[PDB]
């Protein structure tokens, strides 16, 4: 799960653009 701690950070908002 290396998405959570991205969708929870704003996914690509706030984050970065959709990766792995």
């Amino acid at each position: 799960n290396l998405y959570i701690q991205w969708l929870k950070d704003x996914g690509p908002s706030s984050g970065r653009p959709p990766p792995s």
